[PDB]
């Protein structure tokens, strides 16, 4: 079957196809149809596109703060620009093109166009274009471009490097220096802020006879190939674009030239990329039985998560990946809570490396905490190269007055720290990797524990500790006390810290305590807090108050009615005076997020009552929200409702359902957290996969829209394949060598000794 | 020496005279020339004026919250409305009238108008009118209205009760019930929120022969008096307006009738009122020698504070007094900090009664604290009858969008509470009234310390207590930590509590400890706070940081430059996103306010450096501001600057230098804190009067604009008269039973003991 939406289809469940051109959606399409490989993102634009169509190659570890405010990745010269003129007429996409198809091939990250258009001289031109960012050679993105006419004609093919590229917050590169080489052009420039060196090398190759002349100017370089096309005789241009910076290698210019020198042909490079992708999908593919739309959407999200994940160096997964510069190519809490689970269970070394990135940027967290008068590690809200805070104090404008507003993402949204500590401990429970904990995880958890202890306030008349003046996952509400989510996360951290102290061997403990100056007095403080911290809990109707006083704010159900108070659509809705501030309308899961992370902590009736309470109060105006509600709905017998949220989360980018711009800030691009959560929705949500103590849990649910699903999950080195249909679950232990496991299925103990177990439901 | 400013003069230094009618200044003229007596305020309007001219009579203890949001005093039917017609033509002030003067006579709280205008039929009519609110008979305001023609002519005088009165936040009275009685009309109504009964009675007397005809409509009642005026023969109308509510007496309609019955003529009632005023002025007058402008401004200010102060019942001094409904007829911190000092030193029973008001409303402070998750006494920001918070969460609007903004005046501005414990202790030190402390004060101070201990946070890794997320006297900065003023006030309270714990008799201490459930755990928390609370102190430059991180906000000097960033003039300047928020611009005294309250705490050089640092960062956009800078400047050798601030301060109402309106809320009216502060600038400021333990201090300074000043202050029961001239200070003990006193003068020496000493001021 094939109809996904708009004018979008899939033929194989591995491909997304868009069969009408619409200039207005350029941007959503450049994001949705992009390619990349963790090193770069190349937007899915056409060969003749420049800044006006939002062409961009975003490159990791090119951070730059040219405008004095926003530190973000650089967009680099585009070595693939290719314009076609036919008898002096430019070939420009018409919404009435005789014939247009665009395809993203998820199985191998190859993005393509096939288009035919009648020119003014009467010739019909067909262009076949395809591009991929090599997963084998991370520094290379490659193009094959084929033009054919149905009529003998004069044409000009103009190809080169465009320096005049889209950059959201200023040009990041200056002092461009042209150079040539045996197969094409080069340019080397330096970054504006830190004067890092960036080189882009173009290779060029044309399989037809032509009059070629070069040109160089301040805006780009390239060459013009003058041809007569013969009717029905195709001409093919192959290109490679290669990027290196001094943050990658000592000599980027030469290393880029050396890369060019050893480049194979397009087809050979594509073959090797495909091998890489075969291996990627054998780790990550999740099958949904008999629902090809949902199968492709899931794969579209997973693919985006993959190409956004750096694996070549210790780098963050950006909250908009490498799709554009939005969100600064930087790690948010999204990285651990939304993007890490798929890796954790499917390829744990990547999860381990996510956390090693956080160990490596601990000094940045230490500087932020110190600068704000705390101790320990207060991780950055927005974390780039070093872990120093990239989130400005002034993220948004009040679009009514034109004045900056001050939001506290960067200094009151403290849960980022114990979120990380939570992820360390999960990584440990899932994998059994004690070494990670000894060499890295204990130091992190101890420093995060120390931070919590320096933030908390002790209230002597109440005899308890509290967490005042924070911002929780529901972004809209700032300056709240005892956010339930935050207090729970803080307690989890302290409990983990105490376990480690009582559980590590004395030589590890001594080395760690010594490294960070951990004293007996700090440890007593922690254990006093363990026993005496206020933690919001279910009240008499079973409801956990989201923060102190939340119950006193205006009830608005359905939440969305609050939009009637807006004066401009692009207002920021939250602090300090947005329409939601004095209301119980929340942006996204908050109390519900707590159950996603601690699914065994509250009984199912409590979860259910909180879901019923909070969901109608929830705007879902963050891409992170629907997946979190889906995961919880699935496990409290709200399976169809979970499915509808699944649908909302998986289509966020494909069907273009969010806003691009808010409070004068651009917030669009590919939704990486959602991309990552697509997997969790199937595996932890419907499947109900969790690891509690050394207990493994499954509670498979199934929406009516699907006949089944099947996924892989690795626990403690054992690879389990879980197959779920309407009447049964089967768990099979692949694993070169099996150890036995005890599983809890719908709460009942069952031993997976042997290879396989089947149970009804 | 005539000229104050606008078109304002004084003739004797006891009167304010305005000689141009200015319709556009209605709000200001009506406040400035009001009358009152602490039970009501009656705005300085003309007898023909109504709602459109902002006529109003504001009556204490008639609180009402008709709009669901603002609990304010009622304006009540106006029993003085009087329109004149002359051969059918109504008499209406024209800005261009043959001649006009209005006069407020401060010696006896009598406001008046004289006006002539030529009418269409060629007659020139002159109206002399005058009113006072009786200080002998607090429920009565009286009018004498005289009319004369230079030409025989028919006329009609229409007088009665206007129901259709100015109210800021909706109609507060309903169910108006018309009645008649021998000497005129009556109307009884009920209040909307609490259904208290309010009656107004009108008495009326005309000394000419006239044909009289009553009317009653749903907007009011009255009578026309048809007359035939003779050239040069005046006709006089006398009225009394009498008001009682069910909050004053069980039977207000009967009690109003009874007062009507025993009302003497206007002249008799005026003589009795003059007598009370003789007595008031002999308690409060402060002389300024050879500067009649400053002399009259001073008196204008003290007159306003006196009439704003209820002395008939345990009620608050409002922050706009009874001049209009603005600020709710209610006690702010202004009451203790700005209005009490004159009473403390001139008539301490009023100072005692102010504190008894705070004691009486302890339960409201206890409800507020409990409502917000605290313990003890969190006194209301805006306090009315019971002590419950009357300040809304949404006080102001963002005028750029029309939406409400939330300001935390009501639940982060915590200093109100230690301000009151401050005031209890100062009252104790000045009077020696140990009984007050035993029966009222100790309980208050204890509850306020218990509040502060529930507010404080302990920071275990810093090993100290802090006061987080407050708002200081500088209203513009909200959500600040460790406001200096606040933490110093909190320490002062904890210290007064610990002194009581250590010095009251066992019996009194047990009764108080038991009444409030004061445990020993609480008491060691207080002592632990005293040794371990963070208190911002002078830094290496001598500067005390206003609140944590204040030094990191934008420097703008002079502060007023910030106003260039305004999009509208009437935007609220402060929190959440006003022009001052991220700047060091402050609304009023804050660190400087601390020196005002604790003038012996830090040395002179520290005070000086803080003055120089903070003054140019200060907008002075609060009427509280200049008096506090005056008082400090005076005493660190900035006497002429002190005197400029004195001038800004005493002219605030007279010269109408402030706004009326800000962020969609009406904040105009008479500036009662400034009124009170006028006294302190002279006495505490130039005079340097303070009490430090058992030490009486004086440091008299003299600005160039004055040849001298003279004032009285009472300290530990002894009435001292202090005369200041260029070269000497004369102190005479005017007590009926003299007892000897120490006295430091410029930090030295003297034991008074004897009727009169003269020291060199050199
Ligand atoms: O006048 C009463 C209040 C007005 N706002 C600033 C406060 O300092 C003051 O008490
Ligand atoms: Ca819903
Ligand atoms: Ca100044």
């Amino acid at each position: 079957m094939h109809e996904i939406g708009e004018h979008l289809t899939t033929n194989t469940g591995w491909d997304i196809i868009k069969n009408r051109y619409e200039a207005a959606q350029a941007i959503t399409e450049g994001s949705n149809f992009m390619i990349g490989n963790g090193f770069m993102g190349y937007r899915g634009t056409f060969a003749e596109d420049g800044k006006d169509a939002y062409a961009a190659c975003i490159v990791t570890d090119t951070w730059d703060k040219a405008d004095g405010k926003w530190e973000e990745l650089s967009t680099v010269p585009n070595a693939l620009l290719t314009l076609l003129h036919v008898d002096g007429e430019p070939f420009i996409m018409s919404e009435e093109a005789a014939s247009f198809e665009r395809t993203l091939d998820l199985s191998q990250g190859v993005t393509s166009r096939k288009v035919s258009q009648r020119m003014k001289n009467g010739a019909t031109i067909t262009i076949h274009e395809e591009k991929f960012a090599s997963y084998r050679k991370k520094h290379a993105v490659l193009m094959k471009y084929t033009v054919e006419s149905d009529q003998d004609t004069d044409a000009v093919l103009d190809t080169g490097i465009d320096y005049d590229v889209w950059s959201i917050n200023g040009d990041h590169l200056q002092g461009h220096h042209y150079f040539s080489h045996p197969t094409g052009d080069g340019v080397t420039a330096k970054t504006v802020s830190y004067e890092d060196t960036v080189t882009v090398v173009e290779t060029c190759s044309l399989d037809a006879d032509a009059s070629e002349e070069d040109y160089q100017n301040p805006d780009g370089s390239g060459r013009t190939f003058s041809l007569s096309l013969e009717a029905g005789k195709p001409v093919t241009l192959e290109k490679a674009m290669i990027i290196y910076s001094s943050n990658d290698v000592d000599n980027p210019q030469d290393e880029a030239l050396l890369e060019a020198k050893h480049m194979q042909s397009y087809e050979e490079e594509k073959a090797a990329n495909r091998l890489e992708w075969d291996n990627l999908w054998s780790h990550y593919d999740v099958t949904i039985q008999n629902n090809i739309i949902d199968q492709v959407a899931l794969r579209f999200n997973i693919y985006h998560a993959i190409i956004a994940t750096p694996v070549h160096k210790s780098l963050p997964i950006g909250a908009r990946g490498l799709s554009c510069q939005a969100y600064q190519g930087a790690a948010f809490w999204d990285q651990e809570i939304y993007n890490m689970p798929m890796y954790l269970y499917s390829n744990p070394e990547i999860a381990r490396n996510i956390l090693k990135y956080r160990h490596r940027t601990l000094d940045g967290a230490r500087r932020k905490a110190k600068r704000l008068g705390y101790e320990g590690a207060y991780y950055a809200w927005i974390s780039g190269k070093t872990g120093d805070e990239l989130c400005p104090d002034f993220f948004f404008k009040d679009v009514l007055s034109g004045r900056d507003i001050r939001n506290h993402f960067n200094d009151w949204q403290i849960h980022i720290s114990p979120d990380i500590a939570y992820a360390v401990k999960k990584y440990h429970q899932v994998t059994g990797d004690d070494a990670f904990i000894r060499d890295y995880g204990a130091e992190m958890i101890f420093e995060i524990a120390r931070f919590l202890a320096s933030h908390a306030v002790y209230k002597p008349m109440r005899g308890r500790y509290e967490f005042m003046r924070v911002q929780g996952p529901d972004q809209y509400h700032e300056n709240v006390d005892n956010n339930a989510f935050t207090n729970h996360q803080a307690m989890f951290t302290l409990q983990a810290a105490d376990e480690l102290l009582q559980t590590l061997d004395e030589k590890t403990l001594s080395a760690v305590k010594e490294k960070i100056g951990l004293s007996d007095d700090e440890i007593s403080l922690w254990r006093d807090m363990l026993a005496n911290t206020y933690v919001p809990k279910p009240d008499k109707h079973g409801i956990i108050e989201q923060f102190d006083g939340y119950y006193d704010l205006e009830t608005i159900i359905p939440a969305k009615k609050v939009t009637e108070r807006l004066i401009k659509e692009d207002e920021y809705y939250g602090y300090p005076n947005g329409v939601t501030v004095r209301t119980q309308c929340i942006k996204q899961a908050d109390v519900i997020q707590l159950f996603v992370l601690h699914p065994h902590l509250y009984d199912r009736k409590t979860v259910e009552l909180n879901y019923e309470f909070y969901e109608p109060r929830t705007l879902h105006f963050s891409s992170l929200s629907p997946s979190s509600y889906a995961i919880v709905a699935a496990q409290i017998d709200k399976v169809e409702e979970a499915y509808r949220n699944f649908r909302k989360s998986v289509m966020i980018d494909l069907l273009n359902t969010n806003e691009a711009v808010s409070g004068g800030t651009f917030i669009g691009g590919i939704h990486t957290a959602a991309n990552g959560a697509s997997w969790q929705m199937v595996v932890n949500g419907f499947g109900g996969l969790s690891v509690h103590g050394d207990d493994i849990h499954l509670s498979p649910r199934l929406p009516d829209a699907w006949d089944g699903y099947t996924f892989k999950a690795i626990v403690k080195g054992q690879t389990l394949e879980v197959d779920v249909t309407k009447e049964q679950i089967t768990i099979t232990n692949k694993s070169e060598d099996r150890k036995p496991l005890t599983l809890h299925i719908f709460g009942e103990k069952s031993v997976l000794d042997s290879e396989r177990i089947t149970k009804s439901r």
